[PDB]
């Protein structure tokens, strides 16, 4: 652990995080629908649904062991309720054995497979009314169909969304989760995986909330190595001096008109069987994006948002997370990051300035905001040295994503098909979506540079996004490799705060391939 | 049918060039297990050297001269390589006495040559034909390549070749000179001879959609256009119908309509259709976009790059759609009912024009809340998707220079593909393949659905939130298509060809491959 | 002939004051040797002090009156300074026992004066004439003047005197009284007696120039600014002719008819003509820019610093143009014919206007490329210059504000030149020089040409790359001048004063002093 | 205004000058940036390049 330097005494020094969150606490409960719905204490909602019937009436069709309450539930009185996706009402009442009970629904909509994103509306509807509940348990009723995979989604989403980040402020918690749904017994197994993908989201959601003052790439190797040693990973950071030796050019380049030091991280996971697979998985840290000389000052640069640079970061250091607690078998994995800050000073890196990456090749620096492409290119170079099988990358590369998939839908580049197949494979199980885009050959000739070996960025083509992943394919020799471009999707705008886009993705590729 | 003007100056129609300088030009065929002749004009060999980054130059084929064979030799030709793009020209006379020009161009390394690698392999062989007044061209093929490239390589050869100077008068070239007689040697010949004249109507169908996007404004308007395709339809013997204002009133098109509100050319609904000889087996329904001028209404195109200069070419997806209506009127496809359409209108600023806010109803009762007139092609082909359904079609494909976020995801090269029927959008992947003009599948996500919710409309026009205007823009034609497979391609990226300063044509060959190859 | 409104309360014609009080001014010229008599209202010394930055005031002249002479000597004068600009009043008695007013205004310490020097001390003599009810104003020159400057002087004077008042209601005069004599002592009376009608005729010319542009554009429109045209030739004696549309169509005019197609005034071409009873010895054809109001068209002038609320003063060279002929028509110069030329019309956006990519065709038969509606200048001009040049000229010599430009080039001070014969641009320098109108020679760079080859049309109406606009723009215009000595006159940078939110009537002078001085 | 192509020096080999004769270069126009090099032998039966701008 290195020292964070301060310019005051008041400085932070180190990333608040939270690892006991009261998401743990919850005793989670998995009984069969077949058998009827026992309403006894807490909050009870029940997940309806009207096939055909466009906003149709709700009409609850399980038997709950308690007269007053299935005399609420009757038809009669259900039927002015409609079923409307998002649509909710909750009442309190005393039940068989004057106790205070909430009973209520969540509108499903009219189709009977929901995405990702209608279960993430459910849920939000769920959360508006745990966060007005002191109540101590919390019991779902699905009266729809939804698979394992969905499920668990369900859970991770109800936990993430649950919880609520108050490290830098200065309800009650539900206690047991009940949950009716048929056959039970093939979802009870995805509950504590449901857990563990919940905190490897929220921890990923802590690193990149947290304001650069605080999150520094300093602070954020620190707590890498914490992670790391909470979970028996080997770790190495690798310093300047270090770093210099490598000729990592380019990655120190961008790190020149920072006060805090250039920190490389690299937590490796090897299980205790034969190694079968070998993968790197590498993150874009970038602590506060201010553009460089290049600074962001346009209209809609939102130079505000730029803490969320290191989303990428998160995304592998928690898949690291995930990884270190359920433990797969015969696979090695390297979690990789080169982390650092791009600031406007003195020793600042300029346009025009030409550096010579790991590999030999000399770039010639268009835009210093397009600074990530630049600790990739080292990074990569880093992460094909290690021989893998695989190399996957997730970055907040190009704000040009939001033009092209928007926010919900992140974009996947590669040299690969077999490789691109598993991360679209690893997105529909994750529920995490991801769109394939191309890598179109026929723009490569605009990184051909006058005087460097090639060009950090095009001065013509606006499909940045295609030419930044013609910029990283340079740097992968004979690898196949990935690349997953979140800068649309790592932020949610509505409720102001980030998603831990990656986690999930990034898991399931390691576990299911 | 005949264009008002404002000045006795103003065009009355649009100027088109269909017996072009490639259309005299005789082909001919012949195999290379013969030996190549080498007589008059200009002989080129396509030449690769795979493996070798940049090799030598080797000329395999059989020389049926001794002066030449002898020039052509191995030891004569080390001195040059086989780079991609690189051309030499060769003096020397032949057995007969007589002053030849032989050369090559080269091919690369890679023995699969790309669209993007053949397209510069043609570009290099049109330099050589540039400022040369030769008579004859003799291509021979010392590559490899498919009939479907073999094809793309004649089409893209006419299409480069050919000149428009429909609009030049003081300066016209005056040593234009196009040669009159093509030979090519290529192995296997025989399987080849049929793609010659396929290439050779491919390449008019491109290049009468390139006619009627370079056409300006002034001379491209909706009357203009649509009275050319009257007289292409009577040209190729097509059923053909144009609605007018009133038949356009009483198909209740009021989205259509209001677009067109602000010009002085009436809405002109271009409805050709082929039918087929026997029984019918599939129905297709094209629909282009046929905005002649987008000003962008009272939403004006003044941004910087907003490029109001470049948008003549607004009706790409009509001239793609009428190009792709003469390629199959001419090869005449079988068991296919083809209807061609396009809702014809110009985007213009008047105390007649369609304001922001004004709610619109479509022809299928839907009413629609205008959030920015200059997303106008949506509002018409919404519209024009009505009427296509209507027909009772198996297939409703558009093609629309839609929205300019194409050029920040796809670029200037492909094109993307939205739809709502997966076997569909198959096809059309299908059909760029063979076509050789890329296309990317994007998709239409749902999520972005609740962000057209108006608070007093049915629907929005646009989004206020979403940035992803392409994927936005399908949500809007989505909901128009009520139970038929449809599929989107946006070419607003990909019309125009920059570097050259002409638009490409882009549409005609994949929606003629997608008919003719169902 | 007749303006058409929108509402009853359009007007009609533009107000004209051909009457001015400064022509009701006995101008009187006496020699400083014979003395100088103080008797009625306000007499001021114009005085000098070489070397010395801000040294003391020293009257030399003779004074004709004993008590003036005592309050005039160096140990009272002693006490203010020559700073270029000062000014102060002083009362007294005569010998007479009547009360007089006497002062004076620093010319500073260089013996040449400035044209912009000139401007200052008689910007600070008009101050002492205003909030003032004066009857007679002596002006004493104790400085070095030649006979141009010394004009120079009476007009700057009788231009910035008046003040123009026909757009004021309720707002109006209240105390405005301008003096009805004006005596002049410097030594040469007699060379500089004939300055002083020549001024009055200059001062008109340029007045009359600011009163066309000064009005708005709901008064000044193509219509009402030709029908004071003709007016004006009328009062002269002048041969005019106003060439309709219809006469426009027949010359085949497309590119200054496409411009006006926005508008709803029709298109007026001005065509004014003297010629002297003598033998023509040279032949002139003077054109000016007459775009009575530039909304830029679909290019429409919404930048940050488009400034379209000045753009009425857009028919400036129009304005000059006519001011010249004023100024012609009744000096009544020998051995010359002059054409006055300007293509009227207004740059609108309608339904009708033309469009940005447009094909254009001019008189002489370029087709044009329009990139940019609001270039129109120079396509006026294109077909103005055509009609100048069939006239048979010895030069053609144009005047307009074209380019924005022109601000970043030479300011709001000096106009720019450009043109194809360099004894035209020294002549135009010449009167430049005699005039006090200051312009400067820009070149016209022809490796900039090749930016206006046009893949299309014959040629482009604007560069998409090169921003020197000044110089592109005189490349556009020398493509219609074939075989004549020909210049052009950029000044969109010098036509408004800003600091006094009025025009100038630049180049009136300019014109005028090249047609006579020749 | 481009013009054809017509070489006046006289060159010492009677290959290069069948090749310069006044037939073949009219083909070529002269436009300011335009040029042809053609690869043929020379009397000695060695390969050279002839052209123009
Ligand atoms: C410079 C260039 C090539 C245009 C680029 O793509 N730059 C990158 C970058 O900074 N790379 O380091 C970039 C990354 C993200 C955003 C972004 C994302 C979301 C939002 C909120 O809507 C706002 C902005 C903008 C830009
Ligand atoms: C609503 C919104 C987002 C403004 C839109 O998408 N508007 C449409 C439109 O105006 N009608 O659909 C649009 C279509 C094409 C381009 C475009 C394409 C290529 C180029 C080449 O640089 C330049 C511009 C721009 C805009
Ligand atoms: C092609 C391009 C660059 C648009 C152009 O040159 N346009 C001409 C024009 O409109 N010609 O018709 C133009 C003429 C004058 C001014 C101008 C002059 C002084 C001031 C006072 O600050 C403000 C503006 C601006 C533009
Ligand atoms: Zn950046
Ligand atoms: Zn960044
Ligand atoms: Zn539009
Ligand atoms: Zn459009
Ligand atoms: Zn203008
Ligand atoms: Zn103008």
């Amino acid at each position: 652990a290195s020292e964070v330097p301060q310019v005051v005494s008041l400085d932070p020094t180190s990333i608040p995080i939270e690892y006991n969150t009261p998401i743990h606490d919850i005793k989670v409960q998995v009984y069969d629908i077949k058998g009827g719905c026992n309403v006894e204490e807490g909050l009870t909602i029940f997940l309806v649904n009207n096939p055909g019937k466009e906003n149709g009436p709700v009409k609850i069709s399980s038997k709950v062991n308690d007269k007053q309450v299935s005399e609420f539930l009757k038809d009669e009185n259900m039927e002015k309720f409609n079923v409307k996706l998002g649509t909710s009402k909750h009442f309190y009442m005393f039940n068989d054995n004057k106790n205070s009970v909430a009973v209520g629904y969540v509108g499903c909509g009219s189709v009977a497979d929901l995405s990702e994103a209608d279960m993430k509306r459910v849920v939000l509807s769920l959360v508006t009314m745990l966060h007005d509940n002191k109540l101590s348990k919390l019991t779902v009723v699905f009266e729809i169909n939804v698979d394992k995979n969905l499920f668990r989604f369900f859970l991770e989403t109800l936990f993430y969304e649950y919880m609520t980040d108050e490290r830098f402020k200065s309800m009650e918690y539900i206690k047991h989760l009940g949950v009716y749904i048929n056959n039970a017994d093939t979802y009870k197994e995805e509950v504590e995986k449901a857990r563990v993908y919940y905190f490897g989201t929220y921890y990923a959601s802590q690193l990149i909330a947290a304001p650069s003052n605080y999150c520094n790439p300093v602070s954020l190797s620190n707590a890498a190595v914490e992670l790391a040693q909470k979970l028996n990973l080997e770790y190495k950071i690798l310093g300047v001096k270090e770093l210099e030796e490598l000729k990592m050019g380019a990655y120190l380049s961008v790190g020149k008109g920072s006060m805090y030091p250039n920190k490389f991280i690299h937590l490796t996971y090897k299980s205790k069987g034969d190694v079968k697979k070998k993968i790197a998985l590498v993150g874009k840290g970038i602590t506060f994006d201010s553009g460089g000389y290049n600074l962001k000052a346009a209209p809609g640069s939102m130079i505000d948002l730029m803490k969320f640079d290191m989303s990428g970061c998160a995304a592998v250091l928690g898949c690291a997370y995930c990884v270190g607690t359920l433990k797969p078998e015969n696979v090695e994995i390297h979690f990789l990051s080169a982390v650092c800050e791009n600031m406007v000073s003195k020793n600042s890196y300029r346009p025009g300035d030409i550096i010579t990456a790991s590999n030999g090749k000399t770039i010639e620096v268009g835009n210093t905001d397009a600074e990530g492409r630049l600790t990739l290119a080292d990074a990569l170079v880093y992460a094909e040295k290690l021989g893998v099988d695989y190399i996957v990358d997730i970055a907040t590369l190009t704000g040009a994503m939001l033009y092209s998939l928007g926010t919900s839908y992140a974009g996947v580049f590669g040299n690969n098909e077999e490789l691109i197949n598993k991360i679209l494979q690893s997105s529909k199980t994750s529920n995490e979506p991801v769109w394939w885009l191309p890598i179109i050959n026929e723009y490569r000739a605009t990184l051909n540079s006058k005087y460097a070996d090639i060009n950090q960025i095009s001065s013509s083509v606006k499909a940045s996004s295609i030419v930044a992943s013609l910029f990283l394919k340079e740097f992968v020799q004979n690898t196949a490799w990935a690349h997953i471009d979140i800068a649309g999707v790592s932020w949610n705008f509505k409720a102001r705060k980030p998603k831990g886009f990656g986690v999930r993705l990034l898991t399931e590729f390691v576990l299911n391939d």
